[PDB]
């Protein structure tokens, strides 16, 4: 038993609900939230900039101090960094960002990563401002992720389209 609440199932290991991940994280305080980041972990929009905003800019801080070490991410990549006050740990997943013209192979790559981690509280890689579409980030997901995956879907006309075009 975990302490999510109100998701829909839809496989063995697969939940999903209209949520505003950031507002979610600080209710269920999860060992694992994971942040749609780019590789330079400049946190300016989307679910990045919303946490980082949550956290006070102490995530931006303690980015910029990861990356001055370590440099870069990987398109597909990943790396371990506080939860702030959000959740035990984030994990910063990077999924290609359509945007920017990065191959939308990438994302099961991406997806990988949350099988390190036995339950996540997550955002759809590579959708919203990164520009896929959501169905398909939610196809690779049930197809890759093996672990617990609880997902938010901030957008509530969105998340009917996707609870409806299940398969
Ligand atoms: N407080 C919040 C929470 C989330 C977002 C957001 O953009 O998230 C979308 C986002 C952003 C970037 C990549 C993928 C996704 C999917 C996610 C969604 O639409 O579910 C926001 O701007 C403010």
């Amino acid at each position: 038993v975990n302490s999510f609440s109100g998701y829909l199932k839809l496989t063995d290991n697969v939940y999903i609900k209209n949520a505003d991940i950031v507002e979610e994280a600080k209710k269920v305080k999860p060992t694992v939230v994971v942040n749609a980041a780019n590789v330079y972990l400049k946190h300016g929009g989307g679910v990045a900039g919303a946490l980082n905003k949550a956290t006070n800019n102490a995530m931006q801080v303690e980015s910029d101090d990861y990356i001055a070490t370590n440099g870069p991410l990987k398109v597909g990549g990943s790396c371990v960094l506080s939860g702030h006050n959000l959740a035990k740990h984030c994990l910063h997943v990077v999924g290609p960002n359509v945007n920017k013209g990065e191959d939308i192979q990438l994302l099961k790559s991406a997806y990988e990563n949350f099988n390190q981690h036995e339950v996540l509280l997550a955002p759809l890689l590579s959708a919203g401002i990164f520009g896929a579409d959501p169905i398909h980030s939610l196809r690779v997901c049930v197809d890759t992720v093996r672990t617990n995956v609880y997902l938010a879907v901030f957008d509530k006309n969105l998340y009917d389209k996707l609870v409806s075009s299940f398969l």
